[PDB]
């Protein structure tokens, strides 16, 4: 991606260097009083919220290049008590104290717009997920997740559309009611788990039950959306 | 609010002037190729979608002051096939062509930050609502909505936290939804008295909508403190 690469080298030229994180590490955490701007360049991360009960809530999954800010750009206070856990085996992210981000994005506004557009895509993505859910429930929720993963990491094989993402990661992404829906998916042969990898064989089904998230990926990632459309 | 007033003065000084809209009108729609940046200064609105079935879908609600954009700021293309419909009797909004907004923000970064943090507030609201769902179902969803309405338009009287809103607008604010709302009413969480609504068990709402309560504290503590 062009905007992401230009933003990376903008950060690097201003003295901000990348940082490596192995799986299960938190790039930021809900107890740190200092907020940051994570520019997740490479790897797969997970936004979590740990309540006092020790219970972990998976709120969102990000994949570089993306931007995740734990604090408000103006007040610098927490936008929510969240952690960013690396779920891939290793990830590369740029960590920028919320205050320095203002200085850096105020001089060069071209990448200011990049951060802006990432936030906008988050908004539209959440609204599309809410719509798909509110009509087709979790069947559509899981269909939309599988659909976007097929778009990004899917490439064709004699068996279907192989999800090239490593099995370990895909396990980290949850792959009673969820597994029941997934077993029905396997019943109608929409997806097939074979030879250590996932395969999508009926793309139109996932598209049918995730229309709004499909529209979202079309309006937000048209170049990659058209890979299998 | 203050930053909203400053953004208004920035739009005014820069030639952009407001427009008045009426209930059921659309500030923008899902068929217009031109995308805009709406600075909803006053009134209440909802972002809706029309699925292939053809029936309305209420996605989000917005109070002024706030910002709602139909297209991305870089490509100027749609972020989604949505319509902004006024549910208040009157609404005052500034409709800025998206292309112009880029230059306008680039000239002053303070108002850029205002719009950016509005987006951040949206993001955090969506995440907190999803968490409240994962925890307590639609019950917590509607409890969070009632909680936000209580904080915003809540004036405390002995009959409870009276709701400033005209009940015409609350008519806009479906089986299961009305079923849970009426059960909240029957459990005397929200009573009806003297032609108005009164939240007499705010703690119930706080209990079944904790993540959005935290969100409101972290994003608007000014009004959060009044009822806490
Ligand atoms: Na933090
Ligand atoms: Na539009």
């Amino acid at each position: 991606n062009a905007q992401a690469e230009e933003f990376k080298k903008y950060l690097e030229t201003n003295g901000i260097k990348p940082k490596q994180f192995h799986k299960k590490e938190l790039i930021f955490n809900q107890w740190d009083p200092q907020e940051y701007c994570i520019f997740l360049y490479d790897g797969i991360t997970k936004l979590t919220s740990i309540s006092e009960n020790g219970t972990i809530m998976n709120l969102q999954y990000y994949k570089g290049a993306f931007v995740i800010m734990s604090g408000f750009i103006d007040t610098e206070t927490s936008v929510g008590y969240y952690n960013l856990e690396v779920i891939s085996e290793q990830a590369t992210a740029y960590v920028i104290k919320i205050n320095e981000l203002k200085e850096l994005l105020s001089k060069n506004l071209t990448h200011f717009f990049y951060v802006f557009q990432t936030l906008q895509k988050q908004v539209s993505y959440s609204l599309a997920k809410f719509n798909d859910f509110s009509i087709n429930g979790k069947l559509g929720s899981i269909c939309g997740q599988l659909l976007i993963l097929t778009y990004v990491y899917g490439k064709e094989t004699p068996d279907g559309i192989k999800i090239t993402l490593d099995n370990l990661t895909m396990q980290e992404l949850g792959y009673s009611a969820v597994s029941r829906i997934i077993s029905k998916l396997k019943q109608e042969k929409v997806i097939v788990y074979k030879n250590s990898c996932f395969y999508v064989q009926n793309l139109d089904y996932l598209k049918r039950y995730a229309p709004k998230l499909d529209e979202w990926f079309y309006l937000a990632c048209p170049a990659t959306w058209g890979k299998l459309n």
